[PDB]
């Protein structure tokens, strides 16, 4: 499994693969690993569907509990602090966080990426892209060369899909586009208007274009 | 990796995949695992290309040494005896042997399949098909249902390619047809006229037909 | 032991074998491993009769306690949540859940199958069939080829019995139809009218027909 | 696997099952475990076909080497001595030996059964029957009650087949009569005229009669 | 030690041996291992006299406590549930339970046998006989052949004594009839009129008849 | 197993039991553990029949080789020296040696008993009796009280049989007189005229008399 | 150390040795190991004086506490139950209990002997004698032959002293009569009139007579 | 350390870094890891200078010994066979081989790359580029995107230097261009005219251009 | 076991006990542990009779071999050198050596005692007495007080017997005078006329006198 997040002017994009395996045997085919936990925040865990969905549900419940109790949503700094408490208490796969900062001075530079290390410490990415999972190295090396082509949301989505394809090309634990069954990776786009899921047809067309170009 | 061999009236077919990995990382893309070691005998080892090619070279050298020394090729019973000595001396992956018995009373029932267990003991298959490797179980379960359709060499080749596809569908260590790079599994057909390699275009067309049917 | 569940238009079917062993010695001959725990829900545990019956009794008591306390039966989403709490608390063999969703928009697509992994996480099957136990791989590989013939309840029952037969054919820990003692596998069918046990004579006739066809 | 040998007036009978497994998975279906190594001697090893056939071949070669060198066949006492040397050198499964003593004073009491323990020591049976393998206990307990019915070769063969059936009934590693595939146990009868293999039709009829009686 | 229980029309019988040893040395000669814990229920533990008598005393105290508190004896289903709680709490040798169901629809089919596995799970026997202990296998194999002769209480008692004799014949940890000291196995018969101990003279005569027949 | 040897005026007697077991299961019923290896010497090994018979054969071959080479039998001191070399080379059960010294000054005090310890050192008994095996302690304690009644060969034989009975009474690994099958212990008597085997009828009558007296 | 207790008509006797050692070095010379804990009950522990005296003191305090609280002495069945609770709580050497049952129907058969195994379970002796300690086997084997001579208290005392002498003769950890220092074993006799200590002169005379007879 | 080799039309290029470390401490600054061992063959070992230089010297001595003995240089197939013998004998770091095949039918497709796995098996690269060492993954991922720009020797050299820079950017064990000390990576170019070392000024200019472009 | 040697004017005396045990059980009663290996030399090993007698035989054979080869007996210095070679080669119990030096300048000071440590090094005693074995400490402490009374051979013998008695009084592994069986310790006296064994009656009288004095 591999989850990739990269920043573009005016927002941030997130995507993940759809494969879960027990060693050398394929366990699932349409595993969803990216979820929307808030109006301006999405999370992703590289692992089984159950762990990721439980983590997303717990984070959403915590955020909504604070929101209902105090009547105001938490600041982005406070959102990261609560997430790290949950990660430390659990310990395991580590989560990836991407969101939008609506209180930032510059709207064009408001997208954020947060990563947690093995020890549970959180770091804020400054290179504009981050990948986690087994194929994280290949995806990051691909984004290193492909990040110069990102200028808007569509370019960022294309680059993320290409990074996922490159990661799946070199890792057997990551699944590539399934053009026989029709199962493509899921993506989430967060901007000033909020976090929205990308429709499967645009994902499908981008994957088909990348596959045709690679031939 | 998975190597499948099945018997058809008047001969026998053998095929193998083209993937080698170090755990979760793909190492090779066009690995050849089936070789022709005699005029009426082919062998296959599920593993790296180097081990398989060295084993095939050693077996061919031994057979040719006996042939040149005594002026007559060994009997099929004597060929199996020498192979088991080589397997026992080495110990590891285990080989698969398929050949044609030209001294058999019935030419239509002359194809043979030989398998070696972990302890090194050899067994002669009587069910008409055999598969070895990590995806051997899935391939054998597929041939269990698909063996009723085998009536000639082409039907056997189609069934073998379908078995390889089914094995690759459930195992991440076995590679399926590569329709982007153009790398398809290798096959060997042995009949009364001798062992011959199958051209890559017929392999390609059968793989394409199977993929289209599966969609 | 092997428990197989597959979906058909308008419902879902579940079946299991009748063998329990201590290693290489047969312990029981008429072990029941599928139980009805609710009007629209059945469960199955691959193991001894005592563990399965205790699990079914506990689940039924929990469901009935909530039903009597709140006056309304739990939703299907809430039923899975309570079951996962019980599985996590115990840890062991893992359960298989099949039920009918009466609140679904499409009645023809209301059957559900739920599986729990080793870590205790629950997953909802989307491929239409699922098998658990020691012979799960063979049963799943058989259903992979036989699922195209399922169009109603009787077809699904035939396919499930054939899958159980194929699983018992390759595994020594799973028992096949006993035509001398008269012990055949047990099956449960859940539809819009509720969960009902299948009579032993229809099971017997289907097993006899399959055995005759295999000869 | 289980090999049973019992004495009848004027000879001795030997039989074995046709199942080989790797733990809980069935490996073979028509494994032969009883072989004729001399004109008045047969042997049987509970295990894989390769080990048993190699042991029989080695024993036959040794016996024939002595026979050709000295011009006279070895005495029965000398045959056991050479066999124990081979067993000790190897060490593992242990062999079972049955033969006819043509130099005995009483022709009716000439059948012999020899067993080797774990330490490699040989013992001559005096209770008239002996069983080795995983299901040896059940077979011996069955022969304990069924030995009173043995009065000739046919009665002994029936009792041996019934003992094999009883052993397979309680052990999952021993295979019973296959009335679908048509694979029945192999038997060898040794008398004053020499050791002969029993035809498969008489085996089949006895198995069918026993199965019908058990119903 | 070995405890055997078998069902006959209108009741059930239970018997056990009278030997306790510390490895290869005999410790006791007249150990009693079967006790009456209720008007329609008896239990037996294969082990030392102290453990069995303490278990029987505890079970009787629990049953009588419930009987005095609620004024009505427990149902047979409730009696098994309380016994399993005691077995689980202790963990060891495992108990054997035999009793009469006075609320059953058919009086002739009211005898019950309950067995507990190593994990502590309880199972209800359906084959009509059950044996526990070190010589359980031999006793069960003997009852397999001798169960066709059971038609009343006396026939069942004879078959149970013969099973105990056969178990003691092959196991050194089980004691046979002592015709020098005069110590014979103890038996308990439960019918519609209640559980009663069998007098030692009928046990003695049956043992003497069996010994004479075996000579 | 237990082997007992005691001295009487003018000779020495030796006897052993007829039981061999693998732990708690009886392996043999008529095991012979005492053999005659010379005209004035017998040996006995507590263990399986194969080890004892091989040891006796080797000792006899060594003695006969020296006798044929030098033309004169070895002295009793030289016989013990060669036996200790064989015991040390092997290392295991330890042997017991009893013989007659024809060169002794006093014919009435010529019987000898030799015992080997765990370290392999040999000792000459001076208390007049010695027992080896698992039940050696009970047999020796019985002979301690019963040695005052030995005045000739028949008295010594009776005392030896009684010692064997007492040893079997307290040890489960030693077999007592079998009055159903008719298997009684074997005995050897060595005097000035040589070593002779005792007929089974005198053994049988002495065992029957002892059993009757014990009742 | 060895403690021996045997029953005679109308009572019971108990005796023990006077040696305590730390391995191969003698620690004490006049250790007392038998104590009177009640009017009709005595106990003995094979070990150091401190442990035995503390155990006797605790048992006496418990018995007297119940006697003073309820005004009536405990029944013999209740006395054993309290003792087993003390033994189980401690866990070690195991105690030996001998007493008189004044409520028994037959006064001549009122003596009782109770033994505790390693697991802490109590057993009531029925063979009339029991010995515990390191030399228990020799003492029991001696009493086996010497029990036929017991007809009154004096005969039982003589037999007990002889058993102690025989146990000390074969065990280095048990001390025999000291005719230089004047230290002889201690004995306790319990009858209908109560438990009384035997004077040292009668012990001394019996030991001297036994020693003279043995010479 | 990282060694990269890639093929261009009419030849092949090889390059390596100049860093050797003991864990986290830098050991060397100008380590040479690529050597010319023949007129048409160069080798490279990722490790210390001593091991690489000894390996190159041994390979050159072996090749020259065969050349002088037989008067003709070895074929490319024979050169690989001798190298694998040396690798197997040593076992450790694994070598990388690049050379020119002058007997190939197509001069433009004559460059060869050979890699040895951990087990010592040799493989011939078909993807046109190969990298070994600690930073091999990053270098290979960089060449994956940069291989489309290779059309001649200079383009291949630029791509190799860029791959080395990318590998050093992500790995702390690989050294990048030293613009203060003046130490740049070493490169070897093999073509139809033979293997030649690249001058340090062209390496320096390419490194400077890449660094300027990256800024 | 304990062996004591002490010097008196004009010679030296040596004595040892007659007990051999396996832990807490007595093995022998008349074990001899002191032997005469030369005309002026005796040795003693604390252990089993077999080891001591074999050591004495080997030493005597070596001494006699040198004596016959060279025609002159070895010097006392050369005798110790050969003994140490034998001790070192064996490695275990350690020997004690006592002898007479006939070439000494002072005949009254010619007795010698040699001791070997655990490492095998030999030392010559200068305190006039030495004891080895388990009870060596007690014997040495007794001789420390009793050495002032030694003035001739008889006084030394009395002191040695008293030391043995004191050693046996405190150690359970050493046997004291047996006044019932008549087994007393063995002693050897070496003087100018040679080494001679002490008759058993003088040993007996000295032991009786010591025992009477101790009372």
């Amino acid at each position: 499994a591999t989850i990739v997040a990269l920043k573009y002017p005016g927002g941030v994009v997130m995507a993940g693969d759809r494969r879960s395996t027990q060693g050398n045997m394929i366990s699932g085919r349409d595993v969803r690993k990216v979820y929307i936990t808030d109006d301006y925040t999405a999370t992703g865990i590289a692992g089984t569907a159950a762990v990721a969905v439980e983590f997303a549900r717990l984070y959403a419940v915590e955020l909504e509990h604070y929101e209902k109790l105090e009547g105001v949503p938490l600041t982005f700094a406070g959102k990261i602090n609560r997430l790290a408490i949950m990660v430390r208490g659990n310990l395991l796969a580590l989560p990836l966080l991407a969101g939008y900062d609506i209180h930032a001075s510059d709207p064009q530079s408001a997208g954020r990426i947060v990563s947690f290390d093995a020890a549970g410490g959180w770091n804020i990415e400054e290179e504009g892209y981050q990948a986690v999972g087994s194929g994280s190295l290949f995806a990051k090396s691909s984004m290193k060369k492909l990040y110069s082509q990102v200028t808007d949301g569509d370019s960022g989505l294309r680059v993320a899909v290409e990074a996922l394809y490159d990661a799946a090309d070199d890792d057997s634990a990551t699944g590539g586009p399934d053009l026989v069954r029709g199962i493509f990776p899921t993506a989430v786009i967060i901007d000033a208007d909020g976090a929205v899921d990308v429709p499967e047809s645009r994902i499908a067309e981008l994957a088909r274009a990348i596959i045709e170009s690679r031939s």
